[PDB]
């Protein structure tokens, strides 16, 4: 998998399960084309989100539905969504891991880029 | 000021100065209307970024040009941009400070919301 | 004020008020000795924590009592405490701000140095 | 593996490899008794740091030598060390992962605790 995620819940100290996310690719005209959507499992990850064939070089946006994550827990969050925008160069089997630490009024997005 | 920012540089241990940002407002049709731009001073802040007349209830987007900040610093950044997206005055009018902690491959967005 | 703090609460999006902390100095022995205490006001700050005379060059440990903070909020924390250890050089009116972002199972420590 | 770590480098976007750490166990008198040391591999993890028998309920301290890490990376760090202190109830196959995100002037410590 060239694009992976790892979401953690900073209130309970567990992975963030059942977070919905969408992957969008920026096109020539500057617009965004949705190319995939998924939901984290109980470990805060998604497997088989997009193939290397679906993941050419270019700018991508990954939108995490963090508001619903907190609302379904009875907490009231600040952010509508968490969006991670980055220029990708999957070359030489270069893989990207988007880590995300969630609190109701704050989140941290970091990237682990390999090969 | 109803909308303040406070950007810090986690590499240098200083406020992030001269960071450019845009403030947008979600519209009825689901698009975005830009309402302001700004650039942080040397304390990492923008004074009088918007006024109360520009700030009715609704969803807003604050887009920080973090990639240009790290390029001018000589570092190579991951993120194309840093986006904070939130519903303003959902339960009534409030004031907002957006705290942002910047590293080349990571950032933390936090909100301080007061009456 | 050569040593300042700013503590935020990431659960409810406010400063963290009434957080107790201890400032310790490292001894030439190798251990710690407590030189001051304080408690954050409603803005997550402590004014007049220590003086420039109490804050000479040297290694310092600031120990934030985050466990008691989350207990008094009704939450279960992970950390027994939040410690920040750094080498201070207040040379040339150089001031330190320890920014601290608190969640029950996580905290971020960062420093702003003039 | 009841006590695991995961360290990342927020500047380069890689795991922080070759970080030294010391595991200490609070004693009845309040002192600390070192019980283990380790160094992260290239994934930012340490495997078989301590056994479940070495890890009874109690207060533990994990000290990460982040000053040496940043110096070797060519950056001047703020912190002398990163210290994670916590009360552990490892009853019923409860595992602790100490997650650590590092920048020269900032770090974030989080914990992931598995269920019994
Ligand atoms: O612990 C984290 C982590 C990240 C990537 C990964 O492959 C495994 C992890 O445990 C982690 C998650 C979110 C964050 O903001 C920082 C982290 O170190
Ligand atoms: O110290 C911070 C801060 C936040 C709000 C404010 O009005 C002033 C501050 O110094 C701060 C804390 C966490 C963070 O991710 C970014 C910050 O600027």
């Amino acid at each position: 998998c060239p694009l992976m995620v790892k979401i953690l819940d900073a209130v309970k100290g567990t992975p963030a399960g059942s977070v919905a996310l969408k992957v969008s690719q920026k096109t020539a005209d500057g617009g965004w084309t949705q190319i995939a959507t998924g939901v984290t499992d109980a470990t805060g990850e998604i497997h088989n989100l997009i193939t290397e064939q679906q993941f050419p070089a270019g700018v991508y946006r990954v939108e995490f539905d963090t508001k619903a994550y907190w609302t379904n827990q009875g907490s009231t969050p600040f952010h509508e969504v968490a969006e991670v925008v980055f220029d990708a160069h999957p070359e030489g089997h270069r893989h990207y891991t988007l880590a995300l630490l969630l609190s109701p009024f704050s989140y941290t997005t970091t990237a682990v880029v390999s090969s």
